[PDB]
C-alpha cells in the first residue's frame, strides 16, 4: 500500500449539487473516467491522480489549493480559484482576471503554477473540497501519461506544450500550455460534517469568505494544513533539502552557543533553566552554570502559556526567578524577564516557510514544523538582541585573502588591545554571514533588558 488504488471508494456526496444523479457507490477508476481521463492500465509511476493522506504530507510543498465556482459547464463561464489569491473566469465562447477562453486560461494555470512551485517541489497536489466542477474543468487544462523528464534538464516533467510536443519541469515551463501529471486529494474524502467555512472557522480566523473561488481554496488548504500538521503531528517525515537548509542549522547551532556564552560571562548566572526540546544537549558545554532542563516538544497550535509550562500538579514548580530562562524555538505567551530567546517569525516570505494555520505558517527544513503567529507583544519584559561576536581563542591565525577589520562589536583580546587579528576578523566575518543567514530565515533574537556587551571586555584581564 505505497499508493492509492483506483478502486478504492470515493464519497460522492459533495459532488451531487453540481452533479446531481452521481452514483453512490464510486471508485477513483470510474471518477477519473468521469473527468475525461483514460489511463488505457499504466504501470508507469502515476497510478493514480488521486493520492493518499500519508503522500499529501510527504509533498506539503506541493499543495496548491484549487476552487471552481459555476459563475452562471461549457455553457455557462466557470471561476477558477487558487490559494496563491489567483481567480481566473474561463468562457466556453483576490487578484480578480476578466473571463477569457480556455486554450488562453490554461497558459496562465501553467505560468502561475511553474512560478509558485518551480523552488519548492518537483509536483503540484490540487488540494480540493471537490463538489464536481472543479474535477470536470480538470480536461480542459490537464494532460495525463507516463511519467516523464525535463526536455531542458533532469527534473520530473510538470507542463507539457501542444506547440513544440514537448515536456518541461516547474524551471523551463515558459509558454507551456497543459498542466502534465498532476496530483490531488479531497479533503471532503476525509469525513468531516458541515461545509468547508464551518470546519475551517472552527481552527482559523485568519481567512475570510469574500464570496470568491480563490477564498475557497485558501480555506481548503488552511484546512488540509491544520488536519496534518496542526491536531497531528509527524516529526519523522523528511523532507529533501531545497534551500540553505543546512548553513540556517549551523547558523542557529553557532549562534546559540555565541548568545549563551556570553549571558553566563556577562551576567555570571549560577542557574540555566533550558525550556524547549526533549533531546536538548548543553549548548555551552564548559560552561560553570547549573544546567537544568524542561522538556515540551514544538507547540504547532497555539503558543504556550507560561502559566502552564510552570504548572506543576500537588508539588511545587522550580523557581524560574534564579538564574537565567532559556528559550530556544519554544513558543510562549509572554516571556519572563530573565529570558535569552529564539522566536521563529512566522511572517518571513522564503521557501522554507509555508503559509499556515490562523496566522501560523509551516516551516519546513528536513521536518515540518507549524508555528504559530509571531507575536510582538510576547516579548514585553526584554529587548531585542544586538549583534556582537565574542572570542577568547587565542590570537593565533593557522592557515582566503584579507583586508584589516574594524568593528565595535568584534569583542576580542585583540580589538581590545588596538587591532583586530587575522584569524578573529576571519571568525567575526563567518559569524556576522551566519548570523545574517539565521535572522533572514525569519528567526528573531530577543534578551532579558540588562544584557551589556559592555562586561565582556572584562573577560581579557
Ligand atoms: C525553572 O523554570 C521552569 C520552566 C518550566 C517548567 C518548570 C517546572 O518546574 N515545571 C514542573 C515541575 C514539576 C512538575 C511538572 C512541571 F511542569 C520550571
Ligand atoms: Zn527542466
Ligand atoms: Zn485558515
Ligand atoms: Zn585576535
Amino acid at each position: 500500500p505505497t499508493h492509492l488504488s483506483v478502486d478504492t471508494k470515493f464519497k460522492t456526496e459533495g459532488l451531487c449539487v453540481d452533479i446531481p444523479g452521481i452514483p453512490k457507490d464510486m471508485t477513483y477508476r470510474r471518477l477519473i473516467s468521469m473527468m475525461g481521463f483514460k489511463m488505457n492500465y499504466q504501470v508507469n509511476g502515476y497510478p493514480n491522480m488521486f493520492i493518499t493522506r500519508e503522500e499529501a504530507i510527504r509533498h506539503v510543498r506541493a499543495w496548491i489549493g484549487f476552487d471552481v465556482e459555476g459563475c452562471h459547464g461549457t455553457n455557462l463561464p466557470l471561476q477558477l480559484g487558487f490559494s496563491t489569491g489567483v481567480n481566473l473566469v474561463a468562457v466556453p465562447t483576490p487578484l480578480m482576471y476578466k473571463g477569457l477562453p480556455w486554450n488562453v486560461v490554461r497558459i496562465k494555470i501553467v505560468q502561475m503554477l511553474s512560478d509558485t512551485l518551480k523552488n519548492l517541489s518537483d509536483r503540484v497536489v490540487f488540494v480540493l473540497w471537490a463538489h464536481g466542477f472543479e474535477l470536470t474543468s480538470m480536461k480542459y487544462f490537464v494532460k495525463i501519461g507516463p511519467e516523464r523528464t525535463c526536455c531542458l534538464c533532469d527534473r520530473r516533467a510538470t507542463c507539457f506544450s501542444t506547440a513544440s510536443d514537448t515536456y518541461a519541469c516547474w524551471h523551463h515551463s515558459i509558454g507551456f500550455d497543459y498542466v502534465y501529471n498532476p496530483f490531488m486529494i479531497d479533503v471532503q474524502q476525509w469525513g468531516f460534517t458541515g461545509n468547508l467555512q464551518s470546519n475551517h472557522d472552527l481552527y482559523c480566523q485568519v481567512h475570510g469568505n469574500a464570496h470568491v473561488a480563490s477564498c475557497d481554496a485558501i480555506m481548503t488548504r488552511c484546512l488540509a494544513v491544520h488536519e496534518c500538521f496542526v491536531k497531528r503531528v509527524d516529526w519523522t517525515i523528511e523532507y529533501p533539502i531545497i534551500g540553505d537548509e543546512l548553513k540556517i542549522n549551523a547558523a542557529c547551532r553557532k549562534v546559540q552557543h555565541m548568545v549563551v556564552k556570553a549571558a553566563l560571562l556577562a551576567d555570571k548566572f549560577p542557574v540555566l533553566h533550558d525550556i524547549g526540546n526533549p533531546k536538548a544537549i548543553k549548548c555551552v558545554p564548559q560552561a560553570d552554570v547549573e544546567w537544568k532542563f524542561y522538556d515540551a516538544q514544538p507547540c504547532s497550535d497555539k503558543a504556550y502559556k507560561i502559566e502552564e509550562l510552570f504548572y506543576s500538579y500537588a508539588t511545587h514548580s522550580d523557581k524560574f526567578t534564579d538564574g537565567v530562562c532559556l528559550f530556544w524555538n519554544c513558543n510562549v505567551d509572554r516571556y519572563p524577564a530573565n529570558s535569552i530567546v529564539c522566536r521563529f517569525d512566522t511572517r518571513v516570505l522564503s521557501n522554507l516557510n509555508l503559509p499556515g494555520c490562523d496566522g501560523g505558517s509551516l516551516y519546513v527544513n528536513k521536518h515540518a514544523f507549524h508555528t504559530p503567529a509571531f507575536d510582538k507583544s510576547a516579548f514585553v519584559n526584554l529587548k531585542q538582541l544586538p549583534f556582537f561576536y565574542y572570542s577568547d581563542s587565542p590570537c593565533e591565525s593557522h592557515g582566503i585573502d584579507y583586508v584589516p577589520l574594524k568593528s565595535a562589536t568584534c569583542i576580542t583580546r585583540c580589538n581590545l588591545g588596538g587591532a583586530v587579528c587575522r584569524h578573529h576578523a576571519n571568525e567575526y566575518r563567518l559569524y556576522l554571514d551566519a548570523y545574517n543567514m539565521m535572522i533572514s530565515a525569519g528567526f528573531s533574537l530577543w534578551v532579558y533588558k540588562q544584557f551589556d556587551t559592555y562586561n565582556l571586555w572584562n573577560t581579557f584581564t
